[PDB]
């Protein structure tokens, strides 16, 4: 099993290393930084329009968009899932309250471009934290674990790469053992299923 | 489409119709406006004096329904990522009245349950973030917030927030959320014992009052 | 009055507690809360990085063979009771532990109710403590020393730069259940759990090796 799971990780990491992707972290970061310094609602709408223009058939429609609460690692915010597959996902994340906690250690590289508010990150193994402002882009690398903190008006555009199904375990831990808000769990499963079916339908049409 | 699960769906539906029918026709003791007004009368005063005056008024207008001072104690409450303390004045299978608040800065998930809850802030601040929005509102002493049935919001409190809270609905379902952090995070089973203790005392007081009538 | 196994299990657990509590009175610990408190208060009001180094040097001087070496030191995240910080474990046994705790973010939550008396001397930042059964909290500043007694439960809150020297006495294995609750049911950071078990095992083996050499 030692060589078994090692070869399995060789196969999975080889697929992630050779898989023609749709998005890239630089693309979403530039598109978000162009609209940084504006109202986060205007930035959200313009970014959604640009994403559907440059990537048709990959972003959910306005009818299928909804703010879903996200409780994880001790912080609470809300997300609007724009795209999601087995290796990529794009969403609009943020909170209207002061929260913070564990960022989560998962098999996925995540990039967050702050549109408004503040982002305090406390990296592992240090005794000092850094504060990031609108326009900045933060890269949560694979296997990294940090402490995150957000202000009462933080909103950002987030893109994640890697083995996405592994990350959902962390995204639903507090919803199971703390909030017990199973309706929010249903909303998350619903919008994720819609994004997966949209990506599957787009693959079928091609 | 026919299956035994269709009967389970209709069975839960008729079970809900029966339970919601009981909740819709059950002569209650308190009402949210009564508790809200009594708490708003004492807003702008020292919250300890307000607590005492509210307890005296509740025991005057509703004898045999509020616990005595011997059975009152501040119990910590950890739920949804926030932490506060409660003083349970009355509790039944459909209603409960308590004095809630925190002396530290906490916040998190308000909880989605089968109960309508009303909180009248005596002192401090209350930040509420409703579901599906991108902006939150801040409520000040005197305000009254109604957390409706099935609603889920994000709450945040200051380092000196204190309020009088009244809840209506299917109370036993809500206790699962009130003890989640106490089981999987704090593991402070002594606080769990205190919560079960004051809950049992309030239920037995209400049962004894019904027996005397 | 047919207690049967019930009246005996109650008395059995009572005898076990008297056995353990007698052992804690006859264990003749190495450190004491006043010793660690003074050593931390001497360097309060200075940079917490400099204070950490001087306290580690003083601890290794006055108690050789009881503090981990620099090779075995690493900052490990600590998630418990709803708050998140970091620790640097200097010494740990079955009845004592010494570490440098603190956080660089604003956190707070349940202090945890366990079978151990804990003393924290703040080097920098602020410490808000909310005792059970009260409606007001107190704020402690660098130089102060807070004693979380056995069986006590308070609400803790720390600022974005709070750092302290902490010493714990009592039945240490019971406390690890609370220290790893959020890491299991909230963070799911199994690598941090591995780090915690790693540094804890190193401290236990160091103390065992020092006892064997004596
Ligand atoms: C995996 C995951 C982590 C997370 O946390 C908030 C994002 N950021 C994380 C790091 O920095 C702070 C905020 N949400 N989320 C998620 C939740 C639900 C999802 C549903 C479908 C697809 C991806 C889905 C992804
Ligand atoms: C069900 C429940 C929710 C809760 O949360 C704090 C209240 N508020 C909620 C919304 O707004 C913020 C604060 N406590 N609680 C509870 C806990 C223990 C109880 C024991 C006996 C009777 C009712 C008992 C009720
Ligand atoms: C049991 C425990 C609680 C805790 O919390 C931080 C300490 N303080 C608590 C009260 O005041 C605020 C901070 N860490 N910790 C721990 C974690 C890992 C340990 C490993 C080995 C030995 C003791 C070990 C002890």
């Amino acid at each position: 099993v030692v060589a078994g799971l090692a070869v399995l990780l060789q196969l999975i990491r080889g697929w992630l290393s050779s898989k023609s992707y749709v998005f890239n972290r630089e693309e979403i970061a530039r598109l978000a930084k162009e609209h940084s310094g504006l109202d986060y609602e205007v930035a959200f709408s313009k970014i959604i329009v640009e994403l559907r223009k440059k990537h048709p058939g990959h972003i959910l429609q306005d009818e299928d968009l909804q703010w879903v609460f996200v409780n994880a690692g001790g912080w609470m915010g809300s997300m609007c899932l724009l795209h999601a597959s087995l290796t990529e996902y794009v969403l609009l994340f943020g909170t209207a309250v002061d929260t913070g906690g564990h960022s989560g250690r998962y098999w996925a590289e995540i990039s967050d471009t702050i549109l408004s508010g503040t982002f305090r990150q406390w990296k592992e193994g240090t005794t000092k934290s850094e504060i990031f402002y609108p326009g900045d882009t933060i890269v949560h690398e694979v296997g990294e674990a940090t402490s995150v903190q957000w202000s009462s008006g933080t909103w950002m555009v987030e893109y994640g790469r890697g083995f996405i199904p592994s990350t959902c375990a962390f995204a639903l831990a507090d919803t199971i053992f703390s909030t017990q808000d199973f309706l929010t769990l249903f909303y998350t499963v619903k919008v994720c299923s819609k994004a997966l079916l949209l990506e599957a339908s787009t693959h079928l049409s091609q």
